[PDB]
């Protein structure tokens, strides 16, 4: 499913993302906009060998099991595929432990480049939260 920006900010405040870690709303948006277009089905392989899933494109060298990324860590406890689906809680679920592993936000790359330090409000203009 490809989410529309007013449509994922409404869920991921229902998830409990509004302000999560003192992150607003847009920063969640915002991230989920560069790292993944809205697509709950994204995927993209790294040059490591690791994939990275779903809605917040993550990776399955630290954070799910795909069990093709030989040593992955699994710090969500979860298979990757879980991460692709329709539904963004098992994402949700997983991008409030990666948030708050060590590196805030910054672990979302395409958010460091394209969303942290600029108006990210903007993201969420004239959604129905
Ligand atoms: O994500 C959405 O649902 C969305 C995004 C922009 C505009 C609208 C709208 O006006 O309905 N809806
Ligand atoms: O694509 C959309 O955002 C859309 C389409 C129809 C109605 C609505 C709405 O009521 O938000 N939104
Ligand atoms: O009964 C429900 O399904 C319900 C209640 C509050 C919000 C929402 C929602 O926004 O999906 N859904
Ligand atoms: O994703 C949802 O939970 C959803 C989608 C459309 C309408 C509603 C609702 O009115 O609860 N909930
Ligand atoms: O938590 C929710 O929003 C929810 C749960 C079950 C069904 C629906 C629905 O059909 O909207 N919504
Ligand atoms: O968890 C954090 O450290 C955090 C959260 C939001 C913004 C910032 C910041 O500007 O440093 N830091
Ligand atoms: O697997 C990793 O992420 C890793 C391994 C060695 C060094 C580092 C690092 O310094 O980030 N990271
Ligand atoms: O994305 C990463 O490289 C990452 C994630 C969690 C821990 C570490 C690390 O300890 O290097 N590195
Ligand atoms: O190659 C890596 O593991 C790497 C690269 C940039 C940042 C980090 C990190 O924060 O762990 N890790
Ligand atoms: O771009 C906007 O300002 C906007 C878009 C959709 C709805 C609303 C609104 O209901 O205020 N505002
Ligand atoms: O969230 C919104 O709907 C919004 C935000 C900024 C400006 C406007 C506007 O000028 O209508 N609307
Ligand atoms: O407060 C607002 O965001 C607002 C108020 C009136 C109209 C609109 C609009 O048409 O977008 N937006
Ligand atoms: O499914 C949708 O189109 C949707 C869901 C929540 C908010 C909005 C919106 O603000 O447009 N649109
Ligand atoms: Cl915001
Ligand atoms: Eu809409
Ligand atoms: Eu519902
Ligand atoms: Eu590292
Ligand atoms: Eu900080
Ligand atoms: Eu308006």
């Amino acid at each position: 499913k490809v989410f529309g920006r007013c449509e994922l900010a409404a869920a991921m405040k229902r998830h409990g993302l509004d302000n999560y870690r003192g992150y607003s709303l847009g920063n969640w948006v915002c991230a989920a906009k560069f790292e993944s277009n809205f697509n709950t089905q994204a995927t993209n392989r790294n040059t490591d060998g690791s994939t990275d899933y779903g809605i917040l494109q993550i990776n399955s060298r630290w954070w799910c099991n795909d069990g093709r990324t030989p040593g992955s860590r699994n710090l969500c406890n979860i298979p990757c595929s879980a991460l692709l689906s329709s539904d963004i809680t098992a994402s949700v679920n997983c991008a409030k432990k990666i948030v708050s592993d060590g590196n805030g936000m910054n672990a979302w790359v395409a958010w460091r480049n394209r969303c942290k330090g600029t108006d990210v409000q903007a993201w969420i203009r004239g959604c129905r939260l």
